[PDB]
C-alpha cells in the first residue's frame, strides 16, 4: 500500500497509441449511429419471421392468386434454421421458434410451396411440445404468446396439420388464453387504445374489424406490429394499414420486425448504453441530438417506444424520464400518473418488459426533486415489484438465468444512484454488458446500434486509459506526501490515496489532474487539522494555533509549540499553493477568499474544542450550524472547484454553488457530510444523535436517528436540484461537487452506527484505481 505498492503500477496504457486507438473507436462509433440519430437509418432490428409471415399472407390488391409481396415468401423459403424453425439461430426461445414457425408453416400453406420447409416446420413443433414435461419447461414467453399461439394453432387443426393437439401443455395454454380474456373490456378496445392491439392477429373471433379503425396509429399500424396491421388490412382493406406495411417493406426490402418505429425507445437505449459505459464524455454531440429528439416528442401522455404509438409505456418513458433529467432537460414526475388505476399498475404485458418497466421505474424514482411525493410512491411500489419478482419461477427461466436477470435485478435494489462510486459503476457496466443482447416482444429479436462489440470495446479501453492515467497521479501524490512534512505527525493516520480515490472517482477526466491533485493536498492537511483540534491539541495549544490562524503571519509561530510550528507552516504553504493555482485558472484575486474560507473552517474546529474541554453537549440547531462549517467539506471542495481546467467561475457564478447559510452545493454537501457521517459512527464529544436526545430527554435513540435521517432525505434531494438545475454555472464544476458528495454518501451508506469499513474502502480504491479490465 501507500508509496511503493502505487510505485510499484507500470500501466502500459499511459502511451499515446491507446488514446489513439480509443479516438478511432470514436469515430467509429460517431459513423455508426449516425444514420440513427441525424439520418433516417433509425429503427435498426433484427427480421422477425413470424410478422412477415403474417405479411406474406396479404393477398395481391389486384385479385390474383398470389401474395402482395411476393419477397417476404422468398425470405421465408430461404431461411427457415437447421432444426426445422425460423429465429434467430445465436438465441434459442422455445416460445419463440413455436410461435414464428407454426406462422410460417401456415403461411407457406396458403400460398401451396416451400412443401420441404412446411415438413420440417411442422417436424420441429411436434419435436419440441412433446419435450414439454410441465410449466418450468415451457422458459420465457414472447409477448401474447398464451392469447395467440391456440388461436393459431386452432387454423392449423382445422387444415388437420400432423401436431399434438391434444397434448396437456397445449389445453393449459387455452385455459390462460381464456383467464387473460376475462379481464379484457371488450366495447373498450375500440375506444381506449390497449397493448392487445399489438396482437390483434390473435383474437380475431373477438374484433368488430367496423370499429377497431379508431384506435389505429397515425401511420396505419396498430400498435406498431406488422401482423397485427396485415390482419386488419385483410379484414378491412383498410388503405392506411396497407401504408403501414408498405412503409416497413421499403424500410427493410424482404421482411418486417416485430415492432417498428422503435424510434424513441431504440435512441434512449443508445444513450443509456453509452452513460453506463462511461464513454459519454466522447459523445456529447450525438447525445444531444438523441434526446433533443425524444425532448421533442415527450408529452404530458407519456412516450411509447414508438412516436406513434397511441398510447404510452412505462418502459420508454421512465427511461425517458431518467435520462432527459439527467441531462438537464426539464421534465415533471407527474407524466407517471398515465400509468395510475386511481395507483400504478404495471404488471400485465410480457413478463421481461414488466421487469424492465419497474427497474426503469425505481432508477427514475432515485432522480427526485424536493417535493415530488408521486417519486417516492414510484420508488415504494417498484422495490416491492422487482423483490416480488425475484420470488416468482418467471424469473429463473433458462432464459433469464441465461441472462442472469436474478442477479440484475439484486444488483438493482442494493444500489442507489446517490451512493455509487460512478468510475467503478462504470467498470463494473463493462463487464456485464453484452454485445449480442437479445430481447424480447412478439419475437427475439436485436438492436444492434444499442448492442454491440465497439461500444465494449471504447468502454473496456477507455476506461484502462483513465485509469493508468490515474496511477501515474497516484505516483505524484504519493511522491508529495512522503516529502511533505505531514507523515510527521504521528497522530494523524496516513491516508493519501483514500483522499485522491475521493475525488477522482467521480471528477476522472484526464484535463482535471491539478483539480485532484490540489484536493488530496487540502484533504491531506484537513486530517491533520481534524485530529490536532478535536483529540491531540490541548485548548491552550489551539487557543494559540487558532490566533496564528488569524494573523497569517508565519513569524508568528515562535509561540507554538514545536508540532504546531511544522503544522501551522505546511498549512500556509498548501492554502496558497492552492490560493495562486486559483488565481491562475480564473483571472481574479482569490487570496482573501481562501483565508477567510480556512479561518471560518479552523474557527469552527475551535469552537468544537472548546465544547470538548467543558464537557458541553450542543443543542441539535447549534451542532449542525457548527458541524456545517468544521466538517471542512467547503474550504475542500473549494480547492478542487476553482482549479479546473478551463471551467471559469465568476464569484456571481461561485454565489451559485458555494454560500454559508444557503442551501447550495457545498452547503448542503457539508450537512450531507456531516450528518450521514453521524448515522454511520456515532455508535464506535457528542453527535447529531446525542443533541437530539438532549433537546428530547423522552425520546429514543431510535427516534433520534429517525430524525436525522429527516434531514438527510430532503437535504439529498435539494443536492440533485441543484446540481442538474438549468443555470449559467459550468456544469464541469456542478458535477465535481455533486460526484465528491456520491462518492462521500458510499462511504457512509448503510449508517447503522456502527461505523465506516476500512476494509471495503481499500476494496473500492483496488476495484477503481489498482486492477484493471482484462482485454
Ligand atoms: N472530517 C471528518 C472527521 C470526523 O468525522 P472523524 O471521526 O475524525 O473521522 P470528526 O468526528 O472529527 O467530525
Ligand atoms: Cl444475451
Ligand atoms: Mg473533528
Ligand atoms: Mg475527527
Ligand atoms: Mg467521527
Amino acid at each position: 500500500w501507500g508509496y511503493d505498492l502505487v510505485h510499484s503500477l507500470k500501466s502500459p496504457y499511459i502511451d499515446s497509441s491507446y488514446r489513439e486507438r480509443a479516438e478511432v473507436l470514436v469515430s467509429e462509433i460517431k459513423a455508426m449511429l449516425n444514420p440513427a440519430i441525424t439520418g433516417d437509418g433509425e429503427s435498426m432490428i433484427t427480421p422477425s419471421a413470424y410478422d412477415t409471415a403474417w405479411v406474406a399472407r396479404v393477398p395481391a390488391i389486384d385479385g390474383s392468386a398470389r401474395p402482395q409481396f411476393p419477397q417476404t415468401v422468398d425470405w421465408i423459403l430461404k431461411n427457415q434454421l437447421k432444426d426445422g424453425s425460423w429465429g434467430i439461430q445465436s438465441h434459442f426461445l422455445l416460445s419463440d421458434r413455436l410461435l414464428a414457425t407454426l406462422s410460417c408453416v401456415l403461411v407457406l400453406l396458403k400460398w401451396n410451396v416451400g412443401d420441404l420447409q412446411v415438413e420440417q416446420g411442422i417436424e420441429f413443433i411436434k419435436s419440441n411440445l412433446e419435450l414439454v414435461k410441465d410449466e418450468t419447461d415451457q422458459d420465457s414467453l414472447v409477448t401474447d404468446f398464451e392469447i395467440i399461439f391456440p388461436s393459431l394453432l386452432r387454423e392449423a387443426q382445422s387444415l388437420r396439420l400432423g401436431l399434438p393437439y391434444d397434448l396437456p401443455y397445449i389445453h393449459l395454454l387455452q385455459t390462460k388464453r381464456q383467464e387473460r380474456l376475462a379481464k379484457l373490456s371488450r366495447e373498450e378496445i375500440y375506444a381506449v387504445p390497449s397493448p392487445l392491439l399489438y396482437s390483434l392477429e390473435g383474437i380475431q373471433d373477438i374484433v368488430e374489424w367496423e370499429r377497431i379503425m379508431e384506435v389505429q396509429s397515425q401511420d396505419g399500424s396498430f400498435l406498431s406490429s406488422p401482423a397485427s396491421t396485415a390482419c386488419v388490412f385483410m379484414h378491412t382493406g383498410d388503405a392506411k394499414c396497407l401504408e403501414f406495411l408498405n412503409s416497413v417493406m421499403i424500410k427493410f426490402g424482404n421482411f418486417v420486425p416485430c415492432l417498428y418505429p422503435v424510434d424513441l425507445l431504440e435512441r434512449l437505449l443508445i444513450v443509456d448504453n453509452i452513460v453506463r459505459l462511461g464513454i459519454y464524455r466522447h459523445f456529447e454531440k450525438e447525445i444531444k441530438e438523441a434526446l433533443d429528439y425524444v425532448y421533442r416528442h415527450w408529452n404530458e401522455r407519456g412516450i411509447g417506444w414508438g412516436r406513434l404509438n397511441p398510447i404510452a409505456d412505462l418502459e420508454t418513458t421512465a427511461l425517458g424520464f431518467r435520462l432527459l433529467r439527467l441531462h438537464r432537460y426539464n421534465v415533471s414526475p407527474a407524466i407517471f400518473d398515465n400509468f395510475k388505476d386511481a395507483k400504478f399498475i404495471c404488471s400485465t404485458g410480457q413478463f421481461n418488459k414488466d421487469v424492465a418497466s419497474m427497474l426503469n421505474l425505481y432508477r427514475a424514482s432515485q432522480l427526485a426533486f424536493p417535493g415530488e411525493n408521486i417519486l417516492d410512491e414510484a420508488k415504494s411500489f417498484a422495490t416491492k415489484y422487482l423483490r416480488e419478482a425475484l420470488e416468482k419461477s418467471e424469473t429463473s427461466s433458462a432464459w433469464n438465468n441465461k441472462q442472469n436477470l436474478s442477479q440484475e435485478i439484486k444488483y438493482a435494489l442494493k444500489t442507489s444512484w446517490h451512493a455509487s462510486v460512478p468510475r467503478v459503476e462504470a467498470k463494473r457496466y463493462c463487464q456485464v454488458y453484452r454485445p449480442d443482447y437479445a430481447r424480447i416482444a412478439k419475437c427475439v429479436y436485436k438492436l444492434p446500434y444499442v448492442n454491440n462489440e465497439k461500444f465494449l470495446e471504447l468502454g473496456k479501453l477507455d476506461f484502462n486509459i483513465i485509469q493508468s492515467i490515474h496511477q501515474e497521479e497516484m505516483k505524484n501524490v504519493t511522491s508529495w506526501f512522503r516529502d511533505s512534512g505531514l507523515p510527521l505527525f504521528t497522530f494523524a493516520r496516513e491516508r493519501p490515496l483514500e483522499f485522491y480515490f475521493l475525488v477522482a472517482a467521480g471528477t476522472y477526466e484526464p484535463q482535471y489532474a491539478k483539480c485532484r491533485f490540489l484536493f488530496t493536498k487540502v484533504a491531506c492537511l484537513q486530517t491533520v487539522l481534524d485530529d490536532m483540534y478535536d483529540t491531540y491539541g490541548t485548548l491552550d495549544e489551539l487557543k494559540l494555533f487558532t490566533e496564528a490562524v488569524r494573523r497569517w503571519d508565519l513569524s508568528f509561530t515562535e509561540n507554538l509549540p514545536d508540532y504546531m510550528k511544522l503544522c501551522y507552516q505546511i498549512y500556509y504553504d498548501i492554502v496558497h499553493e492552492v490560493a495562486w493555482e486559483a488565481e491562475k485558472e480564473q483571472g481574479r484575486e482569490l487570496v482573501s477568499f481562501f483565508r477567510k474560507g480556512w479561518e471560518d473552517y479552523l474557527l469552527g474546529y475551535y469552537e468544537e474544542a472548546e465544547w470538548l474541554a467543558a464537557e458541553y453537549v450542543p443543542t441539535l440547531d447549534e451542532y449542525i450550524k457548527n458541524g456545517i462549517t468544521s466538517i471542512g467539506q467547503r474550504i475542500l471542495l473549494l480547492s478542487g472547484v476553482l482549479i479546473m481546467d478551463g471551467q471559469l467561475l465568476s464569484q456571481e457564478a461561485l454565489e451559485k454553488v458555494d454560500y454559508p447559510g444557503r442551501r447550495v452545493l457545498t452547503e448542503l454537501n457539508s450537512l450531507i457530510s456531516r450528518l450521514a457521517d453521524d448515522t454511520k459512527t456515532y455508535k464506535a464529544l457528542a453527535s447529531s444523535i446525542e443533541c437530539y436526545m438532549k433537546d428530547h430527554p423522552e425520546c429514543t435513540e431510535e427516534e433520534a436517528l429517525d430524525h436525522i435521517y429527516s434531514i438527510l432525505e430532503p437535504a439529498v434531494k435539494e443536492l440533485t436540484r441543484e446540481f442538474l438545475k438549468p443555470d449559467d454555472v459550468p456544469f464541469a464544476c456542478k458535477k465535481m461537487l455533486f460526484e465528491e458528495t456520491r462518492v462521500t454518501m458510499v462511504i457512509f451508506k448503510d449508517g447503522d452506527g456502527f461505523g465506516v469499513s476500512k476494509l471495503e474502502v481499500k476494496d473500492h480504491i483496488k476495484e477503481c484505481l489498482i486492477e484493471p479490465l482484462p482485454l
